[PDB]
């Protein structure tokens, strides 16, 4: 409904921007340019290394009244080395601090994975694997589960989680609050209708990061299989006189998922938001759904040793 609802009530924009790899000197722009062509969604976190900027950018639409605190729904995520339980709320207050603003909309665990604390946001050992902590993400939930009773944050949620992770929380003696979203990565190379569907029963809306397969990952070495570049999406986007883009932004939308694409371009950010007009028919849908090559653009192959790592299972 040009956004889903999460179990507390509140409405969750179905479009948002998304601010990983957005530089600092260019993301204030980019927030500025999203607000002001209507997007009230802004996706952050911590490791981005860009939420002060990000909250630059709030901030002159807050108090140049553009729009209103409650018309936005900013999301961050607690970063890996920030799992241990006296960790989370700290975390979440500089986030707080940096993006300078009273409360989060939701506040997300980034990654089932805890790393060692520390300033690195990935400590590595000398085999060059991740170094794990002593924590559980059951224990961290139930620090995230204090910040929404404390009013700092209005929902919490994961990402990057497997369905058994989900479980494990949901099972959870003493639960107060549920997962009411799970951002995972989604696009027609890695469908993911099994966690989709299984998220959907549980009532956690899902967030598709990555729609556009990220074309600008560090690690796109040539011969990576390019979504934007695939003539198949190119044909039916032709059929609808929309770019590829636009394509592959308007069909989490249509599976009911909240799509969270990424640009520092002010062109690409209105392009993105050029998806409400139109519905892709259902063969379309269809031949999409079909390209599901379970590709993953983020596996952090890095932790893939980490008890906690989510990607071994099915889903
Ligand atoms: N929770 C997690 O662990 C996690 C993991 C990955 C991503 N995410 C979130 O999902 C967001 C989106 O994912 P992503 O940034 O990884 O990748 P993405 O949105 O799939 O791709 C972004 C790339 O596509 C380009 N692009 C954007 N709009 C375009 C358009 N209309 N036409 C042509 N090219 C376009 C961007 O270029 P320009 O920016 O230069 O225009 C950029 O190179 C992230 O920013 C982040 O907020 C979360
Ligand atoms: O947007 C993103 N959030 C993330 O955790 C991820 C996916 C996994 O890999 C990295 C690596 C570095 C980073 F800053 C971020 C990321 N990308």
């Amino acid at each position: 409904a040009s956004h889903l609802v999460l179990y507390t009530g509140a409405k969750m924009p179905i479009l948002g921007l998304g601010t990983w790899k957005s530089p600092p000197g260019k993301v204030t722009e980019a927030v500025k340019v999203a607000i002001d062509l209507g997007y009230r969604h802004i996706d952050c976190a911590h490791v981005y290394q860009n939420e002060n900027e990000v909250g630059l950018g709030l901030q002159e639409k807050l108090q140049g009244q553009v729009v209103k605190r409650e018309d936005l729904f900013i999301v961050s995520k607690l970063w890996c080395t920030d799992h241990e339980k006296n960790l989370v709320k700290g975390a979440c207050q500089t986030t707080l601090r940096d993006l300078k603003l009273d409360y989060l909309d939701l506040y997300l665990i980034h990654w089932p994975t805890g790393f060692k604390p520390g300033k690195d946001p990935f400590p590595l050992d000398g085999d060059g694997n991740v170094v794990p902590d002593e924590s559980d993400f059951v224990e961290t939930w139930e620090a995230m589960e204090e910040l929404v009773d404390e009013g700092l944050v209005k929902a919490i949620g994961v990402s990057n989680f497997n369905h058994l992770q989900v479980e494990k929380i949901l099972n959870k003696p003493g639960l107060k609050y549920k997962p009411a979203v799970n951002q995972i990565e989604v696009h027609p190379y890695l469908t993911q209708e099994k966690l989709i569907e299984y998220c959907k029963s549980k009532g956690i809306v899902v967030t598709a990061y990555s729609p556009l397969g990220s074309p600008d990952r560090p690690w796109a070495k040539p011969e990576d299989p390019s979504l934007l570049e695939d003539p198949r999406i190119k044909a039916i986007a032709a059929k609808y006189n929309k770019t590829t883009a636009q394509v592959l932004i308007r069909f989490p939308m249509q599976r009911n998922l909240i799509v969270i694409p990424k640009s520092v371009t002010p062109e690409r950010i209105a392009e993105n938001f050029q998806v409400f007009d139109f519905e892709l028919s259902p063969e379309d849908m269809n031949t999409l759904l079909s390209y599901n090559r379970n590709w993953r653009v983020c596996a952090l192959m890095s932790c893939a040793s980490h008890k906690d790592y989510p990607f071994h299972e099915e889903y």
